């Protein structure tokens, strides 16, 4: 609270483009968790072997 400012108005450019494929990773991250949870039993399947 103290030292923050409120303040984040820069990137930086490489701070950016690590965080935009991180971004684009989420994106991934959501069809893949959407995927596992439409084929609910496939996923179960290879836990159990696991």
């Amino acid at each position: 609270a103290l030292f923050l400012t409120r303040n984040e108005s820069k990137p930086f450019y490489f701070i950016q483009k690590f965080n935009d494929f991180f971004d684009w990773s989420t994106s991934v991250f959501s069809s893949g968790v959407a995927y596992i949870l439409k084929r609910t039993i496939r996923f179960v399947l290879v836990f159990c072997i696991m």
